[PDB]
């Protein structure tokens, strides 16, 4: 047995190493400590100081260059005895409090133990190395414990869920907390694996893991903040049948933030993919689509990062190219997607420069006869498409030609389209490989886009870490507020309790109803024609400057404004935002493109459920309505699970390992509701049965009997 046996993979790597007799004086020890600030303007810098006397109301203890300092037993921070220190589930601490909840996630990190429970919920704080505890033997180890029969791991909290789904015959959730590089999607390919293995009898396992490569390739990026930042969000269902086997899976995808494809902040990269093409691609590949290197092409040679740390693209390119041959994307199929890959390499390359007049000439067609040839169209009607498209003026019909600026920006539009377009087909084309049965049963595991902030934040920023606090509302609402509702509504002498945690003003901010939050303000905006993005900040600021608590009209600037989040005050810079928002393509480039000689190209224009623009009245639905039709769908399938949560925290700001940083993790502490999380488990009462079915508590209410 693993568990026991004290030389054991399992002990080795998910266990507190035996302390020794030094640490055994140390434990007996009749001492008491506390943690103090050095520097009272430093709040989350903490050391450890020697209790030396104490009055009724007040403690005197020694700091680390030896002074003496004193402090009212009101405020002070005790520190834990110290057999508490590497203890596996927090609520057992004896003192519940900042630098005590840090000290014991810092002990088990300093020993690469990443996972530690902190009451019902996983607390998995990212090691940024390679830890060897995903085996088949770790695996085969977890399956079937209950939680307190195991040490803290993913694999358990994903092993509860699937029993609580067998027993109580009803849906379960997984999601996953984490700002941006967190650990989401680590965490989330590990509860796939685990379930896939448990829950298996195997070619749709296969396919499941296999789905995984293939998104990540053309959804995630090298960020600033993440390396393999996931630039879409996904919710995986993963489907049993009554008897709990495996019988298929679905994966709803976010919208992608497709500006990415065509502009990178410095230092970062596009989606993986096109680096992969690039690096891995044949010689007859390469000259079939035309190919050079990275540097040759305006969508990858603007941030200055070409290559990431660790990572060979030549090798990941061989691993999409299988991942895609085993879902069973065919040969031609791929060659398709490449095509289309290079064919946005090439469109980037086009320089449109000023003509006699005003108008946009194309003087050197290398690229656009480029890709033309790879795209399979007309290379004279994508020119007249990019330049003159045609419009309606009343019932007219009137050739534009756009400037140099307003051609750019529309071959911009539509390499955005067919790359976002693209990626729904990725998604389309997967889920029917895996939509093999009808389910009985599903466990969600749901992986956003982790909350981030950059140097500029723009509207895909808002969107994000609105998600991202509405997933925290979403914690907040299933710990604290439905839990003393119960409590309220069965009469069980419980005082309510504030626990100061509510995303509620933020979410109205962004978007409420009545008065109009951000998001409506946009969107009415956004279809007035005279607007310009400086009426919409002037709107924003006319609406929520000294009004909102939540809001700062900023005085350096006059197009940013901010918003406090639960996890930090953000600054949003405004340009672009009514053209992301209306998100606008020429006509006469979808007719450009529907005429394609590519089948993949053609069902990107020709696929209703691709191509289509749903409407509302006589304008195309905005990207923030679609946003929010995505998250209200989301948030109502939430409603239909038993949700369990994992709280990623990311160690410090600079992707290393063995780097716990006190600020950063702390931060994430607080606005995650950690302590408040622990709180509510210890003071409330968790379980309760409608009557039928030594000791003291215990609770009687009005229908069900309530324990602790
Ligand atoms: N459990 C883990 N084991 C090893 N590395 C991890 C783990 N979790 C995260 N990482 C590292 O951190 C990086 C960012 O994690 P990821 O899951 O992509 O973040 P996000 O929360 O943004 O999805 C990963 O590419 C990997 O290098
Ligand atoms: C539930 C839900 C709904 C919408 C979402 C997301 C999640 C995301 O995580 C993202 O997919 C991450 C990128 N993003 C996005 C991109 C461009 C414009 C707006 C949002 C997102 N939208
Ligand atoms: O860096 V992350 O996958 O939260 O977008
Ligand atoms: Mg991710």
């Amino acid at each position: 047995n693993p568990i026991h046996d004290r030389t054991s993979d399992y002990h080795k790597y998910l266990k507190v190493k035996q302390g020794d007799s030094d640490l055994f004086k140390l434990t007996v020890s009749d001492k008491r400590y506390i943690w103090y600030n050095p520097d009272p303007k430093e709040r989350d810098s903490y050391e450890c100081g020697e209790i030396v006397s104490e009055t009724s109301d007040s403690f005197t203890f020694k700091t680390v260059d030896g002074q003496d300092r004193q402090v009212k037993k009101d405020d002070a921070n005790q520190r834990n005895p110290i057999k508490f220190d590497g203890v596996e589930d927090m609520s057992e601490l004896s003192y519940l409090n900042e630098p005590a909840v840090f000290h014991n996630l810092r002990v088990r990190y300093n020993q690469d133990l990443i996972y530690t429970y902190s009451g019902l919920f996983l607390v998995a704080v990212n090691p940024f190395k390679r830890i060897p505890i995903y085996t088949q033997e770790m695996v085969d180890i977890f399956k079937g414990r209950r939680r307190n029969e195991v040490a803290p791991h993913i694999f358990a909290i994903s092993d509860v869920a699937y029993r609580s789904m067998l027993d109580d015959r009803q849906n379960q959730s997984l999601l996953i907390t984490g700002e941006s590089g967190a650990g989401k999607t680590e965490n989330t390919k590990k509860v796939i694996q685990y379930l896939a293995s448990v829950a298996g009898r195997g070619v749709l396992e296969q396919q499941i893991l296999q789905a995984n490569p293939i998104l990540e390739a053309f959804g995630n990026a090298k960020t600033t903040r993440n390396n393999n930042a996931s630039r879409f969000g996904k919710f995986i269902e993963i489907q049993f049948n009554s008897a709990g086997f495996i019988s298929g899976a679905s994966i709803q995808s976010y919208l992608l933030e497709k500006s990415r494809v065509v502009f990178q902040s410095e230092t970062e990269r596009n989606y993986h993919i096109f680096y992969q093409l690039l690096a891995g691609a044949t010689a007859e590949e390469k000259k079939a689509l035309h190919l050079a290197g990275p540097e040759s092409f305006n969508y990858l040679n603007q941030s200055g990062c070409v290559d990431i740390k660790g990572v060979s693209d030549s090798e990941e390119f061989k691993i999409t190219r299988q991942a895609m041959d085993i879902v069973g994307f065919s040969q031609e199929e791929q060659m398709s997607i490449f095509k289309i890959i290079a064919g946005i390499l090439h469109l980037g390359n086009i320089k449109f420069e000023k003509g006699a007049g005003e108008g946009a000439v194309l003087k050197d067609k290398t690229a656009l006869n480029a890709a033309s040839t790879v795209f399979g169209v007309n290379p004279s009607v994508l020119e007249k498409a990019l330049m003159e498209p045609r419009i309606l003026a009343g019932r007219d019909l009137v050739a534009q030609h756009l400037n140099v600026e307003k051609s750019s920006s529309s071959r911009d539009a539509l390499v955005k389209a067919l790359y976002g377009r693209l990626f729904l087909w990725l998604v389309k084309k997967i889920n029917n490989v895996l939509c093999q049965e009808r389910k009985a049963y599903f466990i969600g595991v749901l992986d956003i886009s982790g909350f981030e902030i950059f140097k500029v934040n723009s509207f895909e920023q808002l969107c994000i870490n609105y998600t991202n606090e509405k997933l925290q509302q979403f914690f907040n609402h299933h710990m604290f507020k439905l839990e003393q509702e119960e409590y309220l509504k069965e009469k069980i002498n419980w005082t309510f309790i504030d626990f100061g945690l509510d995303s509620q003003a933020t979410i109205d901010l962004i978007d409420g109803r009545q008065p109009p939050g951000i998001l409506a303000l946009l969107d009415e905006q956004s279809v007035f024609p005279n607007a310009t993005d400086n009426t919409l900040i002037t709107k924003l600021h006319s609406h929520f400057s000294k009004k909102n608590a939540k809001y700062e009209e900023p005085r350096f600037s006059k197009t940013e404004f901010g918003v406090t989040h639960y996890a930090g005050q953000v600054m949003y810079e405004i340009q672009d935002w009514l053209e992301k928002n209306k998100d606008p393509l020429q006509q006469d480039l979808e007719l450009c493109f529907k005429d394609s000689s590519d089948n993949v190209v053609t069902k990107l224009f020709n696929d209703p459920n691709i191509a289509s623009r749903a409407k509302k009245g006589a304008n195309f639905i905005t990207v923030a309505a679609q946003y929010k039709e995505q998250l209200a769908s989301l948030m109502a399938t939430l409603e239909t699970t038993n949700p369990h949560f994992v709280r990623c925290i990311i160690p410090n700001n600079k992707q290393l390992p063995a780097k716990l940083e006190d600020k950063v993790v702390l931060d994430q502490l607080r606005c995650n509701g950690v302590l408040e999380g622990i709180r509510i488990t210890r003071k409330g009462f968790p379980n309760r049965i409608i009557y039928a079915d030594d000791p003291e508590q215990y609770r009687f209410g009005i229908t069900k009997i309530f324990f602790r």
